[PDB]
């Protein structure tokens, strides 16, 4: 009881949706072609990181009154040091082949995104804010601009450099925010107000990595994904663009996205917007959340790391150690090292070099 | 009876079968059949018609709005801009009960632009604020936010509000929609933040402020949105305009948005610049949008079952009744019996 | 106002902050236009003879 095929319109065809829903429906199992797309949001960590908190929530996405101490040397607190946002989507857990020793992994490929809450900016009738003349309106957000996202199967890896190391940020021992003298475990020195190779760190935690310290390292960045620009200024307007058709590929000159290590999906983000013009004359920076629809398909990759010398690493009695004399480091003990492969002519010196500057 | 090699060849240009108003939506095509629809959206700042003669005159204007300076804030209608919305009612379609398809409207390209660009050089307005002595007035300048959209669907928006300190006018029929008047209970700081909570669907026209409600990226699915904003106390408007501007509304299948209902649904907003006034008051002021949405008839599939569909319309049409009870709390419901077939008695 | 609409007749007699070009009724003609309203932002221009449209 069939209509015959012929008779029927030709429709145009389009991917099945098979789930639609919360988090929950990632549990499930799909075939090898499936296709999951997760959509997401992160509020701005500005300082003021919760609403919860009875007393001071008034100030969520929002920072304490900014302005410099005037007598070295500059002492903040967490409040006036806006930090990266950052979330974990932890995925399910696929299949893997050991005969083929091949295993599937997730892998991202394009993501949509914008900022949510721009048109909340027009609100010039703020009742503390800074008339810009006599009976006139406020002064709307503007100034500093600091916008960034990024998306990686790792921990976002970033750079550490300070406008000036004299300042002594707020110990860590109080569960507050990272800064470079954390790292270290010293003092930061004038190399730190550079670029300091020293001073790296992975993004762990939300609301603890200030953003004028830390800056996302290009060098170790190759399993993510991330983008940004600046917009520094006392009153520079507030340049803003969105909509829902704008798609960003996250694909490589090889052809393939972020391979989500530890079944893990790394996503981190952070947009300022500009001050907030009191009007006992004192600011105030400001900071909203962004939306994330994030594409992702399964791939097909080969096991890097043997399995067997993994377990071996957990063992105390398969991996011993040693405190023994440095071979490792600035300071390693190895005056030189060797490796033959293979088989060739005699060459002329055993000395051989490589380097034009060195026959010098 | 001519003679075609005695005639020289012409172009074959789209052809067109009607021309004229809204009247024209009734008319009957064909299957491939190609409409557009010509519109436009005069702005909503608050004030937002010009036919009460009681205070007409500040159209496309706020209420010279600025801080009050003591916590709270009791923003006033007049200061709260708004966007503007319309439906277009399309008209019925054909369809195959055999095949269980169907065909409805979707929208491909849609030409756009402002209106009234031009009339921002009027730097002669008498209570225009003078930059300098002697000189001339400060032309229309600061604040921007520019968006509209087209979907088969109401747009659906997503609430966040610089202070929710801010306390709104109280929801009086035909007032502004803001987040307490959705959730039904005060503020919180979330809002200042995103809150999934505080989502709502643009209802009416001119009572959904701006400075509250945006776009929700999730909700969407079903319209396109753009848009653009800057923020300055006197930066200047950049506006460009032409008819040769077009934009294509397909999505990543090759597919545009579907006008659920047989009506498509459009938004819009410009904020265009303040307005200097002698005293230094400030005011915002906003300009139309002209729509040229280019539609077709696409073939569909219906994913629903007839009878859990039929019904759906019987619950529409006749009244929730609200009788004595027939249900398993107190049923008054004493006996049921089943028969089917016969058989030999007991 | 659809009621306020009129044809380009004559020269210098149709204040441009008055008249705008009608989205709707002009289809057999192409206008391209811009505005910079300030009062002493840069006027920035350029020209050559490269480039067509
Ligand atoms: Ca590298
Ligand atoms: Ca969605
Ligand atoms: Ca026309």
């Amino acid at each position: 009881c069939i209509p015959k095929p012929g008779c029927c319109p030709n429709v145009a065809s389009v991917p099945k949706l098979l789930v639609k829903g919360g988090v929950e429906v990632l549990s499930v199992v799909t075939g090898e072609d499936s296709i999951t797309q997760i959509e997401l949001y992160l509020n701005p960590r500005m300082g003021v990181n919760s609403p919860d908190l009875p007393t001071t929530s008034n100030w969520y996405t929002y920072t304490y009154d900014l302005q410099p101490k005037g007598s070295s040397p500059d002492q903040p607190i967490k409040e006036n040091l806006p930090a990266y946002s950052v979330a974990r989507v932890s995925l399910p857990m696929l299949n893997e082949d050991i005969t083929c020793d091949t295993l599937q992994m997730w892998e991202a490929i394009s993501v949509k995104t914008e900022v949510v809450g721009i048109s909340s900016l027009i609100n010039v009738h703020y009742w503390d804010m800074k008339r810009v003349h006599d009976y006139g309106a406020g002064i709307p957000v503007s100034g500093v601009n600091y916008h960034m996202f990024a998306i990686g199967g790792e921990p976002l890896d970033l750079q550490g450099l300070v406008l000036d190391y004299q300042t002594q940020y707020p110990k860590t021992t109080n569960g507050g925010p990272i800064t470079i003298e954390t790292v270290l475990g010293r003092k930061m020195t004038p190399k730190n107000q550079g670029l300091d190779p020293q001073a790296k760190a992975k993004l762990d935690k939300d609301g603890n990595y200030p953003i004028e310290v830390w800056c996302p390292d290009p060098s170790k960045n190759e399993n993510s994904r991330y983008y940004g620009s600046i917009q520094t200024g006392s009153q520079t307007p507030t340049v803003l663009q969105f909509s829902n058709t704008l798609t960003t590929v996250l694909l490589d000159e090889n052809g393939v996205g972020p391979l989500c290590k530890g079944d893990g999906l790394f996503i981190s983000c952070a947009d300022i917007v500009g001050f907030l013009f009191k009007t006992s004359g004192k600011m105030a920076l400001h900071g909203l959340p962004r939306y994330f629809n994030v594409t992702l398909r399964k791939r097909w990759v080969k096991n890097p790391y043997p399995v067997v010398n993994l377990i071996n690493s957990l063992f105390s009695n398969l991996m011993p150690k040693v405190s023994g004399q440095p071979m490792e480091g600035k300071d390693n003990q190895v005056e030189e090292v060797r490796i033959y492969e293979g088989s060739e002519q005699l060459p002329g010196d055993p000395d051989i070099v490589r380097f034009l500057d060195k026959f010098g």
